C-alpha cells in the first residue's frame, strides 16, 4: 500500500508511486526522474496515464517499453492543465529528465515536491519567485551538517586535470569509468573530451545515452571499444580483479589503468580535501573515489528551505526511522527560528 508522503492531498495525483499496484483514486502517476527506486513497478504492461519530463519519457518508452499512449510529456517551466489542475516541471539539478513538480490545489494552497534535486541558488529565480509555498515534500538525503562535499565544477577539475596528467606521462594508460543508472555523465564527458577520445560501451549503456537529448552525443560516445580510450563499466567491475580482467581483453593496447569511482558523500570527505585525494593502487591499476553528488549538501538545503519559508515540510527521505524523523524536525525547526518564518 502507497504511503502517505507519496499523495497529493486534494487531486487524484500520486508522486513516484509505482511499486503499490493500482492506487485507489489515482488518476494520474507523476514520475520526478528515471531512477530505479522511483520508477520500481513500471514495465510494457502499465494502462494507467503517466506525466514526466520529456527525457523521462524517451527512456520509459524505450528502455522500459512503456506504450507510447499512456506516456504524457511536460515542457518545463510551462503551466500546464492536468485533469482540472495547474502544475509546472521545473528543472531538479539532479540527473537528466529530473524534475520537481508545483501543483495549484482547487483550494488555493500551492505543494511544492522537489523529487530529487541538488538546491541551488538559481532556483531562486524560476517560476518559484513569484508565489506563496504551503507545503514543501522534501528530499532530505544528506539533511545532517557533517554532510559536506565540493562543488561538481571542482570535481570536475579535478578529474580531467588527473587524466591529463596520467595520459600525457603514459600515451598508453586507458581510463576507466564506473556507471550503474543515469546520473554524473559529466565525469566521463569531461575527461574523453580533454583527450580527445569517444567514449566507449555497451550497446545497453549507448542505448540509455541516446535518449537523454545531450546536444551532440553522436559525436561523443560510441561502442567501438577500440578506438576509445575512455571506457565505461558497471560500478561494481571497478575493483582491481575487475579492471585486471578488462586490461586483459584490450589486446596489450594498454599497459596501465586509471579509473574513476563516482561516489556520493563517504566519511572521508569529514577530513580530506578534494585537492588531497589519493587513489587506491595495485601495480599497473590505480582507483580513484570521486565525490560527485546530485544531492544537495546540508547548508545547499538550508538555503533553498530558508528562502522558500514553507509553512510545512513532509521529507521524503531516511523516514523510516525514529531517530531520524526526530534529527531532521530539529533542523527545520532551528533554520526557521534562525530566519524568522
Ligand atoms: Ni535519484
Amino acid at each position: 500500500t502507497c504511503p502517505f508522503y507519496k499523495k497529493i492531498p486534494g487531486t487524484g495525483f500520486t508522486v513516484d508511486a509505482f511499486q503499490y499496484g493500482v492506487v485507489e483514486g489515482c488518476t494520474a502517476y507523476f514520475l520526478t526522474h528515471f531512477h530505479s527506486d522511483h520508477y520500481a513497478g513500471l514495465s510494457k504492461h502499465f494502462t494507467f496515464p503517466v506525466y514526466c519530463s520529456e527525457i523521462t519519457g524517451n527512456l520509459l518508452k524505450n528502455k522500459l517499453h512503456v506504450q507510447e499512449q499512456y506516456i504524457h510529456p511536460l515542457p518545463l517551466d510551462t503551466e500546464c492543465i492536468v485533469n482540472g489542475v495547474k502544475v509546472v516541471l521545473l528543472d531538479a539539478n539532479h540527473c537528466p529528465g529530473a524534475v520537481m513538480i508545483l501543483f495549484y490545489l482547487p483550494n488555493g494552497t500551492v505543494i511544492l515536491h522537489t523529487g530529487d534535486f541538488r538546491a541551488d541558488p538559481s532556483m531562486e529565480r524560476s517560476l518559484l519567485a513569484d508565489q506563496k509555498v504551503h507545503m514543501l515534500y522534501l528530499d532530505t538525503t544528506y539533511c545532517s551538517p557533517e554532510y559536506t562535499f565540493p562543488s561538481q565544477q571542482e570535481v570536475i577539475r579535478f578529474a580531467i586535470n588527473t587524466a591529463f596528467e596520467a595520459v600525457t606521462l603514459n600515451p598508453h594508460a586507458l581510463v576507466v569509468c564506473g556507471t550503474y543508472s543515469i546520473g554524473k555523465e559529466k565525469v566521463f564527458l569531461a575527461i574523453a573530451d580533454v583527450l580527445g577520445s569517444k567514449v566507449g560501451m555497451s550497446q545497453e549503456k549507448y542505448k540509455t545515452l541516446q535518449c537523454l537529448n545531450i546536444p551532440e552525443i553522436n559525436s561523443l560516445i560510441t561502442t567501438d571499444m577500440c578506438s576509445s580510450l575512455v571506457h565505461l563499466l558497471p560500478m561494481m567491475q571497478i575493483n582491481f580483479k575487475g579492471l585486471q580482467s578488462h586490461l586483459k581483453k584490450c589486446g596489450g593496447k594498454y599497459n596501465q589503468i586509471l579509473a574513476f569511482r563516482p561516489t556520493g558523500w563517504t566519511h572521508s570527505n569529514k577530513f580530506t580535501r578534494i585537492a588531497d585525494v589519493i587513489p587506491q593502487t595495485k601495480g599497473n591499476i590505480s582507483i580513484y573515489g570521486i565525490p560527485y553528488s546530485e544531492h544537495s549538501s546540508y547548508l545547499e538545503m538550508k538555503r533553498f528551505v530558508q528562502w522558500l519559508k514553507p509553512q510545512k515540510i513532509i521529507p521524503t527521505v531516511n523516514v523510516g526511522t525514529w531517530k531520524s524523523r526526530s534529527t531532521m524536525e530539529k533542523y527545520f525547526r532551528e533554520w526557521k527560528l534562525e530566519a524568522g518564518y
